[PDB]
């Protein structure tokens, strides 16, 4: 697997830095897309392999599976994804968005912000990117921001979640939870909350989980959105926390500081100005290279690079906690 | 042998309230506010319960209660406290919301426990005097949960209300199921409230009241609406009937309600204009059912009914 | 005959209340859940009336009445259908605020009858038996519709209240005419809250309740304000003189209220501290008025007073 | 009568398409103007006329006339238009927004969102776009994007409108009502509402009418626009629906997707960012030519080009009705 | 000779109600709606007060009063007027809230005075006859301004509650000192509304009542706390001991209020569920303390207790 | 005092223009600057001095003191200033924004927005921008927009200040205060309040004082701030008016028009789009020039120039009052 990489530019000090060709995937790659956003991206065979929320011209939000020999240039079906379920009730599609997707032992899993009766968390497996089979949504509504952990906790399967509401969420702390089966869900913990305004106010509103969690031997690598509340609305950043690694609702070291803030015209004009929401990374124990997958403005997917050694000590350095 | 009155002479209500409301006083505990959930049970040579007391400091605290005849209530001073091996589910912050029944082997309660914003709170006990506390059932925020007093095919069961961190201004009456009192899912919606058109007592928010009564043609389900005037809430109840095998399929649901703020102890106290179901004793030999609720969240209430009339209401006064 | 009761003495009020208040109770009707509007006319040998009957569905519905004298009521249980030969403006989704006067031929009524939200209904009877449906007159949203019970230079007029989807928390009074009953227009502002600081009894907004009634110096006219506190609407009535051939020029309107919630009927009930005035029946030979409203949204009441001294009051404490 | 035109480019499969002049009205054109972009035009003379929107640098909303050659390029008289009115109370000028200017048999008409104790529909005739008779307000408020047609309906005069609040209206229908006189208004009826997220939700918040409505065999074509709630405000797009010729409040068809929304710079960014709100069309039936005028940012003037015969089949093939 | 009425046999209540509440009718003046402030002071051979009347016009007015028993009042029809010599300071929008302390010389009255906004005017009178307005203490937003009754350290003191401009949904109390009664500063803050799981009376917002009493443990301020119910605020009142010295500082606060709306005339009435204390009359020789406290916005009520009791209590339930 | 000078561009009719080189100061300045947008800027020594609103990569507000030469071109301190106070409570910094500085007879005073269990208005002194001196905070919260004098007024301190509310406040009159002492603060006057939004619309939502008051023969010169709301937030503009001068809460004129608005893109783009908010001046009686300091965007600072007399004049002739 070799994963995406740009080198950190000459004289750039920060921890994060931008790929030079983003946006890497445009908003009006498919005949019919307003946007193009969030992309759940995995290594699969001789390369990649992602569902991405693609946001049509009705406005309707829907998921596509795409493939890529580099990860940077993608190839997203045209058609939405049709999940198969033996369930007639839980199979009725309404919506679909927040997409992430992760190996878990022996097939891929993906989560997904499910319309039932309200935002909740839906979950299926694929082995192969093109039949993917609908197990139960994981919660009741109202949630989302769903994001499994890529290996079970003590024998468990773990996911990450974000309560919310019924409209556009003014409130919002991860959450923590397991399951044995994939079906029954419990061992509910409080991961973290929203911090106060006058220590850091990029996470002040609201905060969820993004790509999947990276395990580090320092703990659970997340990288997660926080909400800043100005007058004109909502800004969107990201930043990083460390978790326990056998209780990952234990937070041992969170950022003071965001890693990425909106700044380039692509993430600060749009159907939703001022958003950097990152949905997935790609990374490699070997080089501690991170690349980092994340949607600008709600309108198109950029990607940014950085060394996870760089990342923790950043964390640990600024740390909140 | 639970308690009833004859309907009066004349009246063709479906229920008809006690003549001897409230039957429990706002101030029965030196320290107590109100008391208006009575989360009751038949339980050895008499009755048990679990209520919600809120005090003069205003914080909502569960009480153990005793009866004899299941009118006059013996309640604890000391709030109730949990057992519990985690220490971290094992905090209390507020509990409100109490329901209470028997299943196969032991009393189980549910409540709305504080666990960064509610949700419900699970416990079992054997004798109203050591309750051990499992699992949060769900995550925040969610409420008006109740039990099923069996298991549905090898299951356990329980309805709930997804809500919010405030005064919810919604709620649909959610199923889900257990085989473990740990783990749950299944998830289904049961009912969504009704359009301010056909109904409007219930076109805000719904929630679960007693826990369901297991009838021939279904579960017998007591629920509450809301209605939401300029000057705030009404709580009014109505029921519902619910397949056996598959709760969350709602068969019957009545238009009418059953039961709505009238009284000045309905309509004056803590919260005007509310009558908040929240347990039931019945006999399916006679077809008596005793049903109490919560008034102007400041005293309870008892009303009576016959099991077979308000089936019969509910199906011929359906909005399904 | 119009109803009457004598000033109590010593009792140095613009209007008092009727010693028999409420004059219809909330369960008139075996299926009412309340009873508030009451659009009152004489009728035959007697008088009739459509009230705003609301059943134990909280459904809102209008309902025909009949009175030897006015005050004891004889309600029809069903409610009343209009006839249309429009399928589309013949379609029921609610109705409420009903006000009946005659003009000329016929009786109208008027009320706000649902269209894709608020708007005003407008029908005529000759006998309260058959009720022929005519256009809704404007597009929501709107209510308070009331007209005036005869021409006014050649053309149909009615005073009505701009809305939205909701509790609406603004209000003026407006004035429209129209040549034939179905096409409106020549639109024109009658008046709009006062300043809290000036009458904050009619500040957050205004609507009409009764007929305006016609004296040699204008139109009476009497009409309902609200007042927002923090738990919520406070509405009371008081009384304005608009000019005979341009109604939309408002010449006095009253600083203090004539009525506002004081009583336990008008200060309990579905909606608390409502005294919302509907109909007025009048005598100029005695100059007595006796006015009907709505008291908490529950029941209906009655007030009596002397046309000439609700103008006195009204010139002497004008704030216009 | 020859309509401004550009080529549908190479290759772009849309239905309308921008003029590359865009804008093609600048927000500075007057000398005191801060945003010109209402732009209701019409074939006058040997040109064409039109009445504009231009808020000045007071953020005061008048209505200005001007004229042009080519209906491109536009000489706008820099004092706000008044009208003469026999009425002093209905003549009494508050302010003025949403032009639309029709031909109806004999004259043009003007219709606008004047305050009258709050934003109602105005309405005015001219014969020469020199003197304005102003007729009576049409409705009572809350009211605004009244729309006339561009001929009388079964002997009567008839107007779409939009009943609205007090505020920046949170909903919205379009309504439809008649005249014998242009005085006394009736017969409302609903035409349509928002339509619900999950179908199509550039349309999902409110909506309301566009240019005045274009007589096709197959129906009223009705360009409308329709607003999408974001966390960060709304978006304003506008597309199509085709209503009955006799009965225009019985929808026919009704476009899911949109047929232009907001993509550009000078749609993006502005006075309201996120806005293009279709005001005026000009149309030749021979060729089937329309070309679409359209407020960008509540800032400046665009135009958009498109084919009716290809919007109809669209609006057709794509209906949510 | 303070009014005074012995706690009832078999009552544990750190305050009781006067068995002859309310003691001031909200019909006293002939175009009185309510009254419901009352900020008395001993004077002459007897007492009096400045009033909080609204009237039939629902305008906000003060009057002064008169009482030789400080339970029946005498207050005159006619609203106070202010003199002063700035015109634009003595310009009359609208009055509320009063409260009226003797320091050294005179006695000084703050009310809530409209001046672009809720501020906290100020006045001193000799003889309750002549009234000499002095500057706006602060800018709005801002309320419940209570004066200490002595200077502390050679300066004015004042308790406030900065607000905004409507229905406050927030509030803590402030403390600022004067050394001319024209210009304020030193501002600390003294606290904020408790965690609604800690004491929810008192959770949404808090502003000072009565004049602060000293004792030898601290300054006694009763002050008032608002819980939001679905269906509104709901005012009770409580007690705080603050240091002597530094009164920012509280020493001591109470969990549990003192007082809640629990009969008909706190619970019904123009606003619900309102007990506003405003002013208190005490004796140091026996402890005893009386209460003045308005009643659901609409009538003026007595309450009765033991400073040393009231001390214990504060101490004993302190959530501080 | 050479200040900063760009003569009136060939054409240009405007009575303020932009600097060419805008921004001045960019988002980026610091190591971990987000953005940089007040700049309380005054002559000092042998150039200029200020006091800066640096919101760091946590979205905190700090305080930063800066200096230059030519008031163009700025070195800031990386570290934040810390305030030195003998009482301990007045002394707790948690959070400021909002700076003005002026010299008022024998040193600078410092005022900011200072959070004091919510916003109010902190006091401090230097004598040399190294050492600050705080003083009690002149008000109760909620108040901000906090403008002292440059000299005494009838032997008082005085201040202009905005009475505002816990959030961001929809509502904002400007009010005047004094001080004989800078502790004890008094004779409190309303200012003005927003205009109707028929009048003035860029000013009808909240106003607040911009650069400290400059003297002129014809009154205080008052550059302040307006909002407009719109459907998608708040759109900051300024303006200009005449405050009497022995008595300078009774405003004898106020303009009609803006003199800036949000229209460039480092205007119209960034942390909160649409804002243009002054903060500062520096001005030359001999010359009638003035040099305006502004925050644009919530993001960076920008420049703008006029004449003092032409800006009376505007003022004067365009007069809401
Ligand atoms: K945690
Ligand atoms: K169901
Ligand atoms: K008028
Ligand atoms: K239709
Ligand atoms: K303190
Ligand atoms: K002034």
């Amino acid at each position: 697997v070799i994963i995406p990489w740009e080198e950190r530019p000459a004289g750039c000090k920060d921890v994060l830095w931008r790929s030079v060709a983003n946006p890497i995937i445009p908003r009006d790659l498919l005949p019919t897309s307003n946007s193009i956003f969030n992309s759940a991206v995995v290594p699969f065979g001789d390369g990649f392999a992602g569902v991405f929320r693609c946001d049509d011209t009705s406005r309707r939000m829907r998921l596509h599976v795409g493939f890529s020999k580099d990860a940077i240039n993608w190839n997203i079906k045209e058609e939405p994804l049709k999940f198969q379920c033996d369930d007639e009730e839980i199979g009725t599609w309404v919506y679909g968005y927040d997409p992430r997707v992760c190996f878990i032992e022996d097939r891929y899993y993906v989560t997904w912000c499910n319309g039932y009766h309200g935002p909740t968390i839906g979950v299926a497996y694929t082995f192969d990117f093109e039949t993917f089979h609908q197990l139960e949504n994981a919660f009741i509504p109202f949630n989302r921001n769903g994001v499994l952990f890529p290996r079970k906790i003590n024998g468990r399967f773990a996911m990450l979640s974000r309560p919310s509401d019924n409209g556009h969420t003014p409130f919002g702390d991860i959450f923590y939870s397991e399951s044995p089966d994939m079906e029954f869900w419990g061992r509910h913990r409080h991961v973290m909350s929203p911090a106060a305004f006058e220590v850091s106010a990029w996470q002040c509103t609201k905060i969820g989980a993004g790509p999947i969690p990276v395990e580090t031997p320092e703990g659970w690598l997340l990288i997660y959105h926080g909400v800043l509340h100005s007058c004109n609305g909502y800004v969107y950043s990201f930043g990083s926390a460390l978790l326990d690694l056998d209780e990952p609702w234990k937070v041992k070291f969170r950022s003071g500081p965001y890693l990425l803030a909106p700044r380039e015209p692509y993430e600060c004009m749009g159907d939703v100005p001022n958003v950097c929401f990152p949905c997935a990374a790609l990374h490699d124990n070997e080089t501690g290279r991170i690349a980092i997958y994340y949607g600008c403005a709600d309108t198109v997917t950029g990607l940014a690079f950085g060394y996870i050694p760089e990342i923790i000590e950043f964390t640990k350095r600024t740390s909140i906690i």
